[PDB]
């Protein structure tokens, strides 16, 4: 549930989920530059 | 083109944007736990 | 140090912040398109 008359542009609400993308995004260059380790990780048996 | 009075501080269209970050970010971090899966393959011949 | 008065709700600090997510996002599915095509190549002595 949740009020209807507070939060007038989400002054904080939109710029608090930037957060969130903030260290999500993160997280998804962390998958990323540990996935490029594993593929050399095959090329040292591939190269 | 678009209009030169509307839209005060984009109180939606910067969280309008937002949710195309929400679900591409998704998608990202699907690209992934998939690209995970696909080292796995190859870890199965490389072991 | 920043100011204490001006910026009211970040009407373009936080759409400013969005492009950074923009940009950076992209660069994610870009390190990610091509993890898929280094995948391929140990598909090549794998399969």
């Amino acid at each position: 549930g949740s009020h209807m008359e507070e939060d007038p542009c989400e002054c904080k609400s939109i710029v608090k989920f930037q957060t969130k993308v903030e260290e999500l995004i993160n997280t998804l260059q962390q998958k990323l530059e540990a996935v490029a380790k594993r593929i050399e990780a095959l090329e040292n048996k591939i190269i």
